[PDB]
């Protein structure tokens, strides 16, 4: 009499908030005891009661393809927070039965008042100390609770979600409220999915929010030891007198990690007081939503 209850939410993909529905997946495999059960769901909102018992057919060792169905198993919360689903188990559709098993899992709903957005200036750096992340957080109502906030530099297993930093009042509504963030370092180089999340309390609460880049800007670590460059200019040995040329065309860049990297600004100095520096410039027929080229390229 085994059983093994795998429950999740199927959507959103993302944490819920107040308003959008949250619908379940459900499904039940049992080693040894192959037969038909009863299957509820409580949704833990309280508003809701325990859905009826409904049969789950006959079980075996791999599991039912997903018990709870799209039906009518949704449900909304009107409270923000961590919620608690349950999926029980009876050996009959009568009432009270034998609970033969149960299983919960917590879902974490978050609030559409408080929006939070993370920039970063620049681009991280390999093993290099990166502090140009910065948070955001616009509240629609007004005297928002003082938050904190954690950044999570990948969704990797060995990665840790950093300890929590205060965030201020946030009193007038609808405005931005900035802050930042301490620097953190990498470790692979790549794309990775940093993530932000709003807390209510320093020691552990409420998640108020959760907010993750588009992947079209997401963020990326670069080696710069990877990247190679091929500067040519004129006769190295020459006069005051002399003409020392330096060929754009020739001189090229190049990034031989990947192809997919964020774009750079090349700017070259002639190491002369009286001529200044060459303004920043996208490489040879690139644009900023472009990326950089790994061929060469002037």
């Amino acid at each position: 009499a085994t059983y093994t209850l795998t429950l999740d939410k199927l959507g959103p993909t993302v944490n819920p908030t107040t308003s959008d529905a949250v619908t379940f997946t459900a499904t039940v495999a049992s080693p040894d005891s192959t037969t038909a059960v009863f299957f509820t769901l409580d949704y833990g909102d309280g508003v809701t009661a325990e859905t009826t018992r409904t049969t789950t057919g006959a079980l075996s060792t791999t599991p039912t393809a997903n018990l709870v169905s799209a039906g009518t198993y949704t449900v909304t919360y009107a409270s923000i927070g961590t919620k608690f689903v349950t999926l029980r188990l009876y050996d009959s559709a009568v009432a009270p039965g034998v609970l033969l098993a149960s299983k919960t899992v917590p879902i974490y709903v978050e609030d559409s008042t408080l929006t939070a957005t993370l920039l970063q200036s620049g681009v991280p750096r390999l093993n290099l100390a990166f502090s140009g992340f910065k948070g955001r957080v616009s509240s629609s109502t007004a005297n928002r609770a003082d938050m904190w906030a954690t950044i999570q530099l990948d969704t990797a297993p060995g990665v840790f979600e950093s300890s929590r930093i205060f965030i201020g009042i946030a009193p007038t509504a609808s405005t931005n409220y900035d802050f930042v963030i301490p620097d953190q370092v990498y470790n692979l180089e790549g794309a990775k999915t940093t993530v932000l999340r709003i807390y209510d309390a320093p020691v552990g609460g409420t998640l108020l929010r959760t907010f993750t880049p588009a992947a079209a800007n997401a963020v990326y670590v670069v080696d710069p030891s990877k990247y190679v460059l091929t500067l040519t200019v004129g006769p190295t040995s020459v006069t005051t007198a002399d003409q020392v040329t330096f060929t754009q065309t020739t001189t090229e860049v190049s990034y031989s990690a990947s192809a997919t990297s964020p774009i750079l600004q090349w700017r070259f100095n002639w190491d002369d007081p009286s001529v200044v520096e060459t303004p920043l410039a996208y490489p040879d027929a690139l644009t900023a939503a472009s990326n950089f080229p790994t061929t060469a390229t002037a």
